[PDB]
């Protein structure tokens, strides 16, 4: 069970059975800002269970994240894949993504279940409205005060520092470095550094130039998230070597994000250019291979169950409707991407041993 391997996990799915309504599966088709194109594409909310906001279809179907048996299954599948850490998409309580309802109320159950399959839960901080250095302080405090004592709570166990929480911060670069440095530098007006609420803060890098913004901000590490090689400077794995090298110079944790392919045209029909075909695993493997080159401190996986963007490694089946031929992992099985992960996880987990300065040889 590899604890240096992280996977981005979403809890925002709902169905009538458990939530009393469909959530996220019944996703709207997001309109192009230019309506003179929006009108040449589908419109409105997907009407599940047959029609969902996804180019693939889950084994569990139109499932509820509030369904213990789903959480259980999910944990089990991550375990099969030998992932130790799920990076849970998080919004503050009474707050939600624009296409969902709130999901902090669920976290207690997700931890209990992560614990039950001896898995760990770190937090993937979404860009909630008015996110800044101030409410971030209030939320870190809430998160550790609320979930720190839970034996599922993830802490990067520094070989010989303190065991430190990790916070992945999605679209960090939105908040100016001056503002981050209030919270993330030692002498910042609201610094949690050297405090009971200190952690390892991970910033999304997009453009080459975000490097320097990230240093000025006070962040401990960087992650790329994006599954589409070519989309951003970060998500392009040819760049990854330079980001490792930079991260080494400035004592930053370089966490590359590897994805098994990309397709989001169920909800962003204009977004074809970033579609990547899975090539039955070849994409995913070239991604995980390029990540291992760098000899990274952790590796992140985009994603377990981002179904809208088609980055999910979770078990998916073939399905056909009156009008839709859903994609699927055929020729191979529902578990294909869990096995490709288990494979490369055990390879990473092993290779990572030879890295440490203490474990070198004559
Ligand atoms: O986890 C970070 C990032 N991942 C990809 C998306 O899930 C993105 O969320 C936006 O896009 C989804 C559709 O892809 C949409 O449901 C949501 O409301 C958006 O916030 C997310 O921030
Ligand atoms: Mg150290």
């Amino acid at each position: 069970l590899n604890n240096y391997l992280h996977v981005f996990y979403y809890s925002w799915y709902g169905n009538p059975q458990f939530d009393g309504k469909y959530i996220h599966w019944n996703h709207p088709v997001l309109e192009h800002w230019d309506p003179r194109i929006a009108k040449n594409y589908p419109q409105g909310r997907h009407n599940p269970p047959d029609d969902i906001g996804s180019s693939f279809y889950p084994e569990l179907g139109s499932y509820s994240s509030r369904d213990p048996s789903v959480i259980e299954t999910h944990m089990r599948q991550m375990r099969s894949a030998s992932i130790g850490v799920l990076a849970l998409s998080w919004y503050p309580p009474d707050v939600n993504d624009e296409n969902g309802e709130p999901t902090d109320n669920l976290v207690p159950t997700i931890l209990d279940k992560a614990h039950k399959y001896n898995l760990k839960v770190t937090f993937h901080i979404e860009p909630y409205s008015n996110r800044d250095d101030q409410n971030m302080y209030k939320n870190v405090k809430y998160i550790i005060d609320k979930y720190g004592n839970h034996p599922a709570f993830y802490r990067y166990k520094t070989k010989t520092g303190n065991a430190l929480p990790m916070f992945y911060v999605y679209d960090s670069y939105i908040t100016k470095p001056e503002k981050w440095a209030n919270l993330l530098t030692t002498s910042g007006s609201r610094s949690i550094r050297n405090s009971p609420y200190d952690g390892l803060f991970i910033a999304l890098l997009v453009e080459e130039k975000h490097k320097y913004d990230i240093l000025q901000s006070g962040f401990d590490g960087i992650y790329t998230y994006f599954a589409t090689n070519g989309f951003t400077y970060g998500s392009s794995h040819q760049n990854w070597a330079s980001l490792k090298l930079f991260c080494d110079k400035y004592n930053l944790i370089f966490i590359p994000s590897v994805g098994p392919g990309y397709i989001d045209t169920s909800i962003r029909p204009w977004n074809t250019q970033n579609t990547r075909n899975r090539i039955n695993g070849k994409y995913y493997e070239i991604g995980l291979s390029a990540a291992l080159q760098t000899r990274p401190s952790l590796i992140s996986i985009t994603s377990f169950n981002e179904w809208h963007e088609g980055t999910q490694i979770e078990k998916a089946v073939p399905k056909r409707t009156s009008n839709t031929v859903y994609l699927d992992y055929r020729p191979h099985k529902p578990g294909l991407y869990l096995e490709l992960t288990r494979k490369w996880s055990e390879k990473y987990s092993k290779e990572r041993a030879t890295y440490a300065l203490d474990r070198q040889l004559p």
